[PDB]
């Protein structure tokens, strides 16, 4: 029976379409990056929606992670992951809540009338996806909600706490509440770095949370951006991981773990005990489809194995399995267990 997992992020509906390179130029976008919607992107949602074959699917980084983790523990629907974020009681909000609850996630979400539920433009150019997130309701997640009975109950019963780095743009204090709770319950606190812009523009917030963070998960690019933020003169992912273990402030007792994924190259796994690499199983690249990304899916599999007490390398193997499944989607039960 898996340990209970608490996930917090921004629940967003993904609005996905294939766009031209000129579409990216028009909107001031850098291919393959994620940003928050700004005035520079005025009109982008109307434009993408006016297209053929646009898709509307529940998204949000942490909600993706929660759904992949729950998919790996289907005997524990209602009894495994609780997700916290803020939505409106609108069409998008109802769909995000329904998809997650149908899958067995407990959706301890706030409702606001201050903005409509968030959405993310997912602009697909060949093999790459460029993401523009309009948080809407997600940016209004309140301290009142964080102290509400449903949320405190969920935190009290959970032993693994996962926040996306994307939460750092809302209110760092919400994150710190979970950081302190993880200590209270002798649990684990984990964050993903989410995007280079987190390190570029939310470094103060990230700095507040890192000392309380047991496991830091990122990809190759975010690891290099983290090195840049730290002023570390290295692009060596193994070395960046080594230094994030021992040089980034840490006040916990569970042990600091750093996990940096490298797409087809091996995943870097570091602890006080040393640095290892975990190979990614060979996959025919003609099976990799341009629909889904791999990062949240990796994190979902990682948490599904961590929750049942598997060693760190096995957690990585499980994340590779789930990531490889998700990127091949154009599937009822997993064919791999931690
Ligand atoms: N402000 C915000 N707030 C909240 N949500 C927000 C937000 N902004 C955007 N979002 C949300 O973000 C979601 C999309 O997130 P996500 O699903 O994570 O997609 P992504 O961010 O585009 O991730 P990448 O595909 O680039 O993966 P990665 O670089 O992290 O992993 P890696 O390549 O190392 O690969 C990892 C592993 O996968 C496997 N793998 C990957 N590629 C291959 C390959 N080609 N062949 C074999 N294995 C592979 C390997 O095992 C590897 O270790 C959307 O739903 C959106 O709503
Ligand atoms: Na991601």
């Amino acid at each position: 029976a898996p340990l209970r997992v608490y996930v917090q992020c921004n629940p967003l509906l993904d609005v996905s379409a294939h766009v031209s390179d000129e579409f990216l130029v028009k909107y001031g976008l850098e291919r393959g990056t994620a940003i928050l919607l700004s005035e520079r992107q005025k009109g982008i949602f109307d434009d993408i929606e006016k297209m053929p074959n646009v898709r509307y699917v529940p998204g949000g980084s942490g909600l993706n992670v929660a759904r992949v983790a729950q998919w790996m523990q289907q005997a524990y629907k209602g009894k495994f992951v609780t997700y916290v974020g803020c939505i409106a009681d609108d069409r998008y909000g109802k769909v995000l809540k329904e998809a997650a609850e149908h899958e067995g996630i407990v959706m301890a979400v706030e409702h606001t009338t201050k903005a409509g539920s968030g959405a993310c433009a997912v602009c697909i150019t060949g093999k790459e996806r460029t993401l523009v997130a309009d948080l809407g309701a997600a940016n209004h997640l309140s301290s009142e909600h964080m102290r509400s009975p449903a949320v405190v109950r969920a935190m009290d019963e959970s032993r693994i706490f996962y926040f996306s780095g994307f939460t750092l743009t809302v209110d760092v204090n919400h994150v710190l509440q979970a950081c302190r709770k993880a200590r209270e319950v002798d649990g684990l606190f984990m964050i993903n770095l989410s995007a280079p812009f987190i390190m570029q523009f939310f470094s103060a917030q990230l700095g507040e949370v890192l000392p309380y963070t047991d496991i830091i998960v990122a990809n190759r690019h975010e690891a290099k951006e983290f090195a840049n933020m730290m002023k570390w003169d290295t692009d060596c992912v193994e070395e960046i991981a080594r230094r994030a273990v021992s040089e980034v402030p840490y006040t916990g007792t569970k042990g600091r773990v750093v996990v940096f994924t490298r797409d087809i190259e091996s995943t870097v796994l570091a602890t006080k005990d040393g640095v290892e690499t975990v190979p990614v199983p060979q996959l025919d690249q003609d099976k990799v489809i341009d629909m889904n990304g791999a990062g949240d899916a990796f994190m979902g599999g990682f948490l599904s194995a961590y929750a049942v007490g598997k060693d760190l390398r096995r957690c990585c193997e499980t994340g590779h399995y789930t990531a490889q499944e998700v990127i091949q989607r154009d599937p009822e039960k997993p064919s791999f267990s931690p």
